[PDB]
């Protein structure tokens, strides 16, 4: 049994609509996780040197929940801009207890991020005891929203037509149904070079731009379906990914917090 925290330091995402200014801008690939001044969080930018101009601007430790950022892209080649927890310390997800993220952002409209795009929670995990070598490395997504494309509205959820792979099930958390997808990426770019690895997706069936994500509930549901993450969690960050196009993502709130099963805060910003 898990109690949802009621701490006053938690910012209500529903009313967190103030535009932020005065952030620190990063214009190039960060070369992995990089630290942030006065923050427990790390950012990463993947800005392919063969693609167009992209940026990520972190709004700082002292506003917008501490993890808020803006991102821009002009004809990217799979731009990823992300910010949040960096772990990578040989611990399973359970070690970090109950993980939450409150968010609120604006973004550019439909078809401004290419044929595929993702907004939500993202990371990797390593499973040294996986029964299949394809599943020794896992890339994971909790997809709250996307930019749609020429075929599908951004107001409707993406499916296997976008992600590839196989539907594994569904569950209801944080006010919406989520479709669970597993996909095998064959000889594709990863955190272990070009290789074969597995992807886990939770796709929110009601796309949204503000709310709270009970991240650990997704990890638990995947585990119940036999989608194991292993004992070495890499990161847990808020992501915007754009396949192509020209657009922006502009967060007014990104606040990570962790709590025990009785709702007591273990970590919160600011």
């Amino acid at each position: 049994q898990v109690v949802k925290p009621t701490d006053e330091r938690i910012i209500d995402p529903s009313t967190a609509n103030t535009q932020l200014t005065g952030g620190v801008t990063y214009n190039t690939t960060s070369g992995g996780n990089k630290p942030l001044a006065g923050s427990p969080y790390g950012y990463e930018t993947w800005i392919d040197t063969g693609g167009g101009v992209c940026s990520l601007t972190w709004y700082g430790a002292d506003q917008g929940g501490g993890a808020a950022f803006k991102a821009t892209w002009t004809n990217p080649h799979d731009f990823l801009g992300r910010l949040g927890y960096f772990w990578n310390e040989n611990k399973p997800y359970s070690h970090y207890e109950n993980i939450y993220c409150g968010f609120n952002y604006t973004r550019s409209g439909r078809k401004t991020a290419g044929d595929y795009s993702y907004i939500g929670i993202y990371g990797w995990s390593r499973n040294p005891s996986a029964s299949n070598s394809n599943e020794r490395l896992i890339e994971y997504y909790i997809v709250e929203d996307w930019f749609g494309n020429q075929w599908q509205a951004d107001t409707s959820p993406m499916g296997i037509n976008t992600t590839g792979g196989t539907v594994m099930g569904s569950f209801t958390v944080d006010g919406s149904s989520y479709q669970i997808i597993k996909n095998t990426r064959v000889n594709q770019p990863s955190i272990e070079g070009d290789k074969t690895f597995v992807q886990y997706f939770s796709i929110r069936q009601s796309p949204r731009k503000s709310g709270t994500i009970s991240i650990t509930e997704h990890f638990k549901k995947w585990e119940k379906l036999g989608m194991k993450l292993g004992d070495n969690m890499y990161e847990c960050k808020f992501l915007i990914e754009a396949g192509a196009g020209e657009g922006f993502f502009d967060a007014r709130l990104i606040q990570f917090y962790r709590a025990d099963n009785e709702g007591n805060i273990l970590q919160i910003t600011p």
